[PDB]
């Protein structure tokens, strides 16, 4: 069937640009704004710049290189014209329908599969491409979570570590660009930390990306946890894992294990580099995790690995990848 | 009577800090959050830093320096206990009750005078201290307005220009720190320029600040206009004014007029300096507009003048000065 | 003859990327560092991202896409092997040999022309592509200045305002991203303003960009001047020109002039747009000036135009255009 | 005796303000620039703002509240009149004379003690106040190094972990504000990660701060190590310590330990808080390290702790303190 998107925001537009170049068909887009705003933001992105194609619109459609996309503005999933558009797969990027109770609503909209682009509650399955994607059974799995941007950077690295060396416990910190859940200047928020001026602060905040890695790598259940620090950058992040392994290693063995995963089984998902790169060098990179080899440290069995990831673009490519998988499998 | 504050935000909290240090007694603050958050934001400020005094709170009041202050979470100004609390002067800084129509609600609640800290629609009077405050009339003016931050910075200067030389036409641009009406990252908004990422962009935006100056200095009616460029700083702004005067002058003469005013009549509102300062140097300056004398240029009768202003602190001192005026004349 | 670049920094590398894609042959590059560093900085740029191609090096050469470019590290220009490399045209982008007398040293190295990529002093001719490029006389011009990034944005516009409406007086201000002549945090500088923290201030600094337009447009001699405000952005600027013209006009009228120039005689140099763009949308745009049509204001004869420019990319393209000109006309 | 300061930069000037507010007499300041500049730089600070005193100057002295303070521009330590000023303790804060063999010239010039505000090479001793100042020996120790901002932040925490539970191994990352050894925009540098533009990048960098902790807590030799991440903030850093302890602990045990140290023996050096603060909240805080109580986590015997530190102010205070001890111990 066709793909439909609810929530045309940061992940939403990026997934669109990507699905668009791969030649996947997006038939309807629903946000809470007029088509004129939907088309301006798609044409101009502050981070990824000019859209490479022609964008136009009318009161009911988005026109991209001549193809037409229904763009609506229904604040409720139930009433979104899924079936009538030919949409079997609904990417759900609003950020407000992560309880699978609420995401279920696209189904009686006529949608066949919902893919929550964030961690879900009561979903059918959480998938992280590269790690447990073979776990997908189209007979029983309909409401799928693709996990968070962070859990997708942790999982591929943790998997290599657990298989080559065995992991006993682990803690991690992600130093992350700010996102739209934060304030620009001091302002009321559910979290007294995120309530602060995102661009002139380092903001410690909680995360469950670590705990959630246990969903795709059960062996870590109860042995992985972490924290997050938000910093004044717009997109782009880095995961700082500190693992306690089951044997003694040297940086070279750890790096060598990561590099081989990156050129074999985890190809396209996990990457590995030896250059002296900074944040800007990984922006718009499509990998879920980019191992910066020169930073690895090992104190015997307490090792420390670092993986960069573009929380927008990389995630976005993962959503795209999943959608193609839900599709090739009969959806 | 006692001062209440509806809208505990950026301006709301600085005014409070200023009124608190002056001896005025605030008696109720209303916002949309809980007392914990309120107490917290008051105590810690990313820009003005720590609140100098003890702040605490129960599920009812905030205790600043032991003095309890009622605090509520009422979304409708009509349902606010101003009277019940002994609140004569309400400070409206939520920035949603700017049409004096809705603003009028605080009157039903028991208030006698409302002060909109923004450009209002349908107000009794619009005052800019130092310029036309001698025109406030207790018996007829109930819904005052202290104008915008930018308006407050131009007026003092324009007054000086007009009286000393006379203005024929004048256009201006204000380079201004971002504010809470902008976005962190590209997100929908009514103004498409402001839908964009605030901190990594120079954003042109429209401003009524020049036109609104004509309301306090009527001679400029239809003779003054401007633009605004929002830049990536969190507080502090500068006004670049290009005036076409009625006689040929030298920068020296223009500087001399502006200095004389700063030392005399406008003392306390207009400041003048010859030091080579920069943004951070005016952060937390209470003045309405500071003249950077070394930047004055003059081509005959065409002059260019600049004036920094701290859009949060400077402006908030004006609000306090007015609240304290409205009170010095019986509410 | 071939091109050689002296000073491989922000402008030199961009000019290179461009000369490179245009097929011009750069034979020798000189800076103050090793090839590993020249190669790395070239390969990874924070603003324009990965170099689209292969970069390698050795103790003696930089290999860009398989081509060998002699790369050296000589502090004195008299000592650069221009002759030994076959370099006829040198690009002087160090920023330290702007007094033509010092830049003369290049000719005593075997070089036949020098193009100072900055306002010069003592130059044969200062050329602003599109405005007065026809005056370059190969027979008599050898040390050519391409003027500042700002002058190049003011001249294409002022030229149009002078021919269609006639300019009588003008003052401009340029809100500019910071450059390497500034400081990261407070440090001594010849300029007490530039001595301050570039990324957290708005820094007023002086500029001769206005008076310089008078070299390419003699009619502005004694009639145009300005200022600059450096702000927290990496690259990209905007010029705010306030002109006093000779006839009364309407904004639409002024835009129409600009737009026409933009699609005819100034094609490729000047650009005109009507979309509601912000800074990020003009990064890596190749024009010298991009008229932001919706910003024009007009109070009779006093007009106000705004033109964006990317001080790195735009300027670089102009340097590449001048080099190609110099070459097409016989060295 | 009297204090002399070589290298009036970020640390030099903060140290002066501090020593000045304490009653310590600074007799001579040397740097490489003119007096006008030093004074202006002292008077106006982008981060801590205005110097709260009268600053004036003339061709040979600075004047802070009336006191004359000799000021000079001597490029070589050997040629400094340290003695002619009756200067006994020289604060070597330029950043180029951290090699004791080089800082030794201050002695030749007449001083008796040299305090290098940075990790040295060949120093008689390395002190980190609150941890090992009891080892300073006046008769033997003449060229003292006060360690790095980072070590001073790790040390007190490590001391408390080691004594309460015992540290097996531990690694750490410091998320740190940028500093003057980094670049504003891509420019050659020895470190290719630091050659990159500082204000728009998360720059990974090497630090020996974990290894110097062993110099003061010798039980850590070969059991401690780590990385640094520079971020687009101007001042303030946070340390993220992942320590493997000698027994199973709970977050409370650990914080209980740390709280107790702060209220007790480490008072004034270590601090403890349970508020949900962020970076700006610690700027200008005088403590070497501040435990963010709520950020602590523990997986059995693996713990993670976070401690903030204003790298200019916390440190300059430590520098002031050591100056005070070297004086009280007798020069
Ligand atoms: N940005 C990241 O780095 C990142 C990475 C991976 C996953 N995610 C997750 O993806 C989601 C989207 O985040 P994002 O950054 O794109 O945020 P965003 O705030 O840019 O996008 C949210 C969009 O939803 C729209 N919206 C709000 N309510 C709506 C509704 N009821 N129906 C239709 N449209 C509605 C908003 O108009 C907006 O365009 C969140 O769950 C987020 O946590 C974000
Ligand atoms: N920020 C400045 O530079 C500044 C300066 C001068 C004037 N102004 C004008 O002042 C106003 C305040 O802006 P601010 O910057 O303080 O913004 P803000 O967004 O920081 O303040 C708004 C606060 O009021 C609360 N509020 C919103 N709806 C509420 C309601 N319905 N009833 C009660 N409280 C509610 C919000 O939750 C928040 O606490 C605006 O009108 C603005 O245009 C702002
Ligand atoms: N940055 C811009 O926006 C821009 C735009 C227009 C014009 N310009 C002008 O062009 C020049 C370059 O500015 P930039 O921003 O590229 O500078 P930059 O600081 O980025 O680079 C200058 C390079 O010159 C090298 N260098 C220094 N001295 C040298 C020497 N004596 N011999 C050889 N190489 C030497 C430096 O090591 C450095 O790599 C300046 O004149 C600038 O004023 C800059
Ligand atoms: N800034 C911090 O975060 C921090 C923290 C702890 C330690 N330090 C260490 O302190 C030192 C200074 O750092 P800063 O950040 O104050 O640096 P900075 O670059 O601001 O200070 C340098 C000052 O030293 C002056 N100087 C340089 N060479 C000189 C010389 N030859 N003679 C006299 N004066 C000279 C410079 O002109 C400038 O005034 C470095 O060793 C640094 O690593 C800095």
């Amino acid at each position: 069937m066709k793909v439909g998107i609810n929530g045309f925001g940061r992940i939403g537009r990026q997934v669109f640009r990507i699905l668009h170049s791969r030649g996947v068909e997006v038939a309807l887009i629903n946000d809470l704004t007029d088509n004129k705003t939907l088309a301006h933001l798609l044409k101009y992105d502050s981070i990824y710049h000019r859209f490479p194609g022609e964008v136009a619109y009318d009161d009911q459609y988005l026109y991209v290189d001549g193809k037409a996309i229904r763009a609506t503005a229904v604040k409720d999933p139930k009433e979104i014209p899924w079936a009538e558009a030919g949409v079997g797969v609904v990417i759900e990027s609003t950020g407000v329908f992560t309880d699978a109770d609420k995401a279920k609503a696209h189904l009686e909209g006529g949608a066949k599969k919902v893919i929550i682009t964030a961690p879900a509650k009561g979903e059918d399955i959480t998938i992280v491409m590269g790690v447990n994607h073979e776990a997908y059974d189209p007979s029983r799995h309909h409401i799928i979570s693709n996990a968070s941007c962070t859990t997708n950077s942790l999982a591929p690295v943790m998997k290599v570590l657990e298989e080559a060396f065995g992991v006993e416990k682990a803690l991690m910190t992600t130093v992350h660009s700010y996102t739209n859940d934060q304030r620009l200047l001091d302002l009321p928020h559910k979290d007294l930390r995120r309530a602060r001026a995102a661009a002139i602060n380092i903001i410690p905040t909680t995360t469950g990306a670590a705990k959630a890695t246990a969903l795709v790598l059960p062996s870590l259940k109860g042995r992985f946890d972490g924290m997050a620090l938000r910093v004044p950058t717009a997109t782009g992040s880095i995961s700082d894992i500190t693992a306690l392994l089951k044997r003694e290693v040297t940086a070279e063995e750890v790096n060598a294990a990561l590099k081989a995963a990156a050129e074999g089984p985890l190809k396209g998902i996990l990457a590995y580099t030896e250059d002296e790169i900074v944040l800007q060098d990984i922006v718009m990179d499509p990998h879920s995790s980019i191992v910066d080899a020169k930073l690895t440290k090992a104190l015997g069995n307490m090792v420390k690995v670092f993986a960069w990831y573009d929380n927008e673009w990389g995630y976005a490519n993962r959503v795209a990848d999943l959608v193609e998988l839900v599709l090739r499998k009969g959806v």
